[PDB]
């Protein structure tokens, strides 16, 4: 198998040095996307022409043309608990993009 899909990926915001602004949580699941792009190319990675075609001129040109990538495709938010400009606990409903929604390749 190993074709590009989402897996955990759980981040503590301290680690990334983050927990200077985001109170709360102190960790949540972003996920990541692992695997390789090529074919056979599953229906789930919802491959792109220019991915097919780059994937197709690196297997005939490996060390001029770069792989097409298994990566992020849709992003969701989550919440955070950020100290504002007055140092006040402040709540951050949808703070987007922090986590994979959906991995492709590209
Ligand atoms: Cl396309
Ligand atoms: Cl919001
Ligand atoms: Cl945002
Ligand atoms: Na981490
Ligand atoms: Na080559
Ligand atoms: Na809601």
């Amino acid at each position: 198998g190993s074709h590009c899909q989402k897996t955990s990926l759980r981040v503590n915001f301290e680690d990334i040095g983050w927990d200077s602004w985001i109170i709360a949580p102190k960790e949540y699941e972003a996920y990541e996307c692992k695997g390789g792009c090529f074919f056979p190319l599953a229906d789930d990675v919802t491959p792109t022409k220019h991915a097919i075609v780059q994937t197709l001129v690196h297997l005939k040109f490996p060390t001029k043309v770069g792989k097409a990538c298994c990566v992020p495709t849709k992003l969701s938010p989550i919440s955070v608990l950020y100290k504002d400009d007055m140092g006040v606990p402040t709540l951050k409903y949808h703070y987007e993009g922090m986590s994979v929604a959906e991995c492709g390749c590209r």
